[PDB]
């Protein structure tokens, strides 16, 4: 038994609800709560803005100290940090940025990350800003992700559009 509240369930190991990963993080303070980072670890906008504005920007200083040592990570590639005032670990994750012209094949690799933690609060990568589209998204999360991914999605409209088309 953990801690999460009001998820539908989708399979086995994946679980979905409309809420804020930002307000979600605060109430269940989970192990992992998982970053829709860049490369460059820069906290612009959506899930990480969010985050990190949440963390009265120390996500962000302890970031910018992680890629001055370490460089750039790769599409597809994740990194393990801090989670701050909102989890234990914050699981940085790069999706591929269609806005940007990467390679949406690299979304299975960003979700087996995922892989490497047994439970997770996460949201949906490479859709919002990223420009993917959700409902591949989610597909390719359930066709990848094996551990329990606690799935917050922040668009209303978007949640009850996810679910009606789940298969
Ligand atoms: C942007 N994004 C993913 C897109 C969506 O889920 O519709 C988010 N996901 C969960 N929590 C969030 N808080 C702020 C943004 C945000």
């Amino acid at each position: 038994v953990n801690s999460f509240s009001g998820y539908l369930k989708l399979t086995d190991n994946v679980y979905i609800k409309n809420a804020d990963i930002v307000e979600e993080a605060k109430k269940v303070k989970p192990t992992v709560v998982v970053n829709a980072a860049n490369v460059y670890l820069k906290h612009g906008g959506g899930v990480a803005g969010a985050l990190n504005k949440a963390t009265n920007n120390a996500m962000q200083v302890e970031s910018d100290d992680y890629i001055a040592t370490n460089g750039p990570l790769k599409v597809g590639g994740s990194c393990v940090l801090s989670g701050h005032n909102l989890a234990k670990h914050c699981l940085h994750v790069v999706g591929p940025n269609v806005n940007k012209g990467e390679d949406i094949q690299l979304l299975k690799s960003a979700y087996e990350n995922f892989n490497q933690h047994e439970v997770l609060l996460a949201p949906l990568l490479s859709a919002g800003i990223f420009g993917a589209d959700p409902i591949h998204s989610l597909r390719v999360c359930v066709d990848t992700v094996r551990t329990n991914v606690y799935l917050a999605v922040f668009d209303k409209n978007l949640y009850d559009k996810l679910v009606s088309s789940f298969l």
